[PDB]
C-alpha cells in the first residue's frame, strides 16, 4: 500500500488550502481524496484551482486516478486503539 496515501490529507505536507480543505470536507485521509472526485471537489465555496493541480500531483505522483476506489481501504497500518 501507499504510506503517503494512509497518510491523512492533512498532514498529507500538501498545501494549505489542499490537504487542509481535504480534511474539511470529510476527506481527512488522503485515500478517501483519490477515492473522490476533483470534478465537483474542485468547484466548493473553499476551494480553488491552483489546489486541483496539487491533489491531481498526489493522485498521479503515486499511480493514483480520480475516485481511484482503493483496496479494502483502510488498510490495517491504523489498528492500534
Amino acid at each position: 500500500f501507499d504510506p503517503i496515501l494512509l497518510r491523512p490529507v492533512d498532514d498529507l505536507e500538501l498545501t494549505v488550502r489542499s490537504a487542509n480543505c481535504l480534511k474539511a470536507e470529510a476527506i481527512h485521509y488522503i485515500g478517501d481524496l483519490v477515492q473522490r472526485t476533483e470534478v465537483e471537489l474542485l468547484k466548493t465555496p473553499n476551494l480553488g484551482k491552483k489546489s486541483l493541480t496539487e491533489i491531481k500531483d498526489v493522485l498521479a505522483s503515486r499511480g493514483l486516478s480520480l475516485g481511484m476506489r482503493l483496496e479494502n481501504w483502510p488498510p490495517a497500518s491504523i489498528a492500534d486503539e
